[PDB]
């Protein structure tokens, strides 16, 4: 069928689902917008609109009811700058840099980053509640169905920069956290990998009776850069906050 261009200036590397954001690589554009509460229930933490969707289907589908809690969204500048820094003074720089994203290098200025917990009266805003039992795992093995992946894994730590962290979960949109969930695969594991695969030999995502979907890279050029996309197909395209474009086509 007709095939359309799609132009892209190499600022847009730095929008989309599929950013990674990490000590390495920073939030350039603050401009995050579509921010709404995550829940009725929870008025002071917001989400990407699509995000928080996502999270209640999620929420849904294991009758969570009451019994996991948001602790924590997205966060503003000021506020990952009053985290990092009230920790210097309360925990320490060890524990700091191992358990706080600098300003500016945090997935929860992207509202693309949610902190779940427990509910129980008393919660550990840093460190919040979240084992690998009950309704919490029956949350995070659901997860990358729908979009959110465990963002920190202990076997991951020399790669991502920050400890275990048991609570924090990042959207990045389906099926990308199924590929990463069947491999294994951290955001940053994941980010190298697709780049495997470009346009004339794009990654195949298959499952049962739903579409196929295909997933591609492709880099930045130094001012615009040309995508192709089918009239025939509902897509997405997102930046990886580095080099290039991942785009995903449903077909
Ligand atoms: C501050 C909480 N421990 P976190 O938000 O889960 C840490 C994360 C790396 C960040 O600061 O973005
Ligand atoms: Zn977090």
């Amino acid at each position: 069928g007709m095939m359309k261009t799609i132009e892209l200036e190499k600022e847009e590397i730095y929008c989309g689902n599929l950013l990674l954001v990490n000590k390495n690589y920073p939030l350039r554009d603050n401009n995050v917008k579509g921010l709404v509460p995550a829940d009725i229930r929870f008025p002071n933490i917001l989400m990407k609109r699509d995000v928080a969707n996502v999270l209640q289907l999620i929420f849904e589908k294991i009758s969570a009811g009451n019994s996991i809690v948001p602790v924590s969204g997205y966060r503003s500048l000021e506020e990952q700058t009053a985290i990092y820094d009230g920790s210097l003074k309360d925990n320490g720089e060890d524990f700091t840099r191992k358990y706080v994203a600098l300003p500016n290098h945090s997935e929860h200025q992207t509202g693309l980053a949610i902190d779940l917990g427990l509910n129980k009266k008393d919660i550990d805003f840093i460190r919040p509640d979240f084992p690998y039992d009950g309704i919490c795992d029956e949350f995070r093995r659901a997860a990358p169905d729908y979009g959110f992946t465990q963002r920190y894994a202990r076997d991951k730590e020399e790669i991502t920069g920050i400890s275990h962290e048991p609570w924090h979960f990042r959207y990045v949109g389906y099926p990308h956290s199924k590929i990463m969930q069947e491999n294994g695969f951290s955001l940053e594991e994941y980010t190298q990998f697709i780049k495997a695969y470009l346009e004339d030999n794009k990654y195949l995502f298959e499952q049962a009776h739903r579409a196929e979907i295909e997933i591609y890279y492709v880099p930045a050029k130094d001012d615009k850069t040309l995508i192709k996309i089918p009239e025939n197909c509902v897509y997405q395209i997102s930046g990886n906050n580095i080099d290039g474009f991942v785009v995903t086509i449903w077909r």
